[PDB]
């Protein structure tokens, strides 16, 4: 079928690093996005992207390589960043940041399950598709932290500091999955507050002190009620070999608790 190979690059998704492209496949009109690298790392990138298959991760299609330029072709998900979904300040209903939490830790299990570690969770990064399905996109910065049933050890420093665990900034190595499992509390805690609680978690920073110290009746801690705030207790605990893990954060009250009735389906009266 002729032409079917030719997408239309249309609107700019995101910036940094190149640029991410709304690409609209000429035959089908199909959307795909479309990211554009000029162009070792995006090698990486390709690589680890080439593992991925589940319906909380971001879907990679392929690449093509135009000589210095790598065009890696991924999904499209219309419903944005779950960024723009927290009101600032405010955060978000509780039912549909449960709703976004359930996604994101059944993404996290899958990329842990592969022994792939994302070392980026933010909002920024976690898209959402038509249905508000929440997809764990740009794998940039993860890596491999569990080849042939062997735990490799992280040393590297990365992530992004609001939502980086206190171990990178105080340990030489570190466990890669409960660096995750914090960065997801951090997420949750933005849902809930429409704020981050501190710039970086050290002692130097007065907001992660009163944290540690668990006065609560402080923003951000203060908006979030007590069933989810309890949840938080358990994943923002400084030591990560205490650090709740996500087999338990699944047996927490919190993330079991009934809030959110499915999607509106269409009804009729009489
Ligand atoms: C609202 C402004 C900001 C960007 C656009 N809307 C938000 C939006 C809407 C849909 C998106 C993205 C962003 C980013 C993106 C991606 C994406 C996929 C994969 C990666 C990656 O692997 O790095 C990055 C981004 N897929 N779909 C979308 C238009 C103007």
């Amino acid at each position: 079928a002729p032409f079917v190979e030719d997408w239309d690059l249309v609107q700019t998704l995101g910036e940094g690093a190149g640029e991410v492209q709304l690409a609209v496949n000429r035959v089908t009109e199909e959307a795909v996005a479309v990211k554009i690298v000029d162009m070792e790392n995006i090698k990486k990138e390709i690589c680890i992207n080439k593992m991925l298959n589940h319906e909380n991760v971001v879907k990679f299609y392929g690449h093509r390589r135009e000589g210095n330029i790598q065009y890696l072709f991924l999904e499209y998900c219309s419903g944005g960043e779950l960024f723009d979904r927290i009101e600032p300040d405010i955060g978000m209903p509780e039912p549909d940041a449960q709703r976004f939490f359930h996604q994101l830790m059944a993404g996290v299990v899958y990329l842990h399950g592969i022994g792939i570690t994302h070392r980026d969770i933010k909002p920024e990064n976690l898209l959402l598709d038509e249905r508000d399905n929440l997809k764990i996109s740009d794998f940039g910065l993860a890596t491999v932290f569990r080849y042939n049933n062997r735990e490799r050890l992280l040393n590297k420093m990365c992530g992004t500091l609001p939502y980086v665990a206190p171990e990178l900034l105080k340990r030489r190595e570190f466990h890669a999955e409960p660096v995750d499992v914090w960065s997801c509390g951090i997420v949750l805690t933005a849902m809930l507050a429409g704020e981050l609680p501190w710039d970086q978690p050290s002692d130097s920073c007065q907001e992660y002190s009163d944290w540690k110290e668990k006065k609560t009746y402080l923003n951000p801690w203060k908006k979030i009620d007590s069933a989810p705030l309890a949840l938080l207790h358990k994943i923002l605990v400084e030591n990560p070999s205490a650090r709740i893990t996500i087999p338990d954060i699944k047996k927490d009250r919190w993330y079991n608790k009934p809030l959110k009735k499915g999607a509106k389906r269409p009804r009729v009266t009489s």
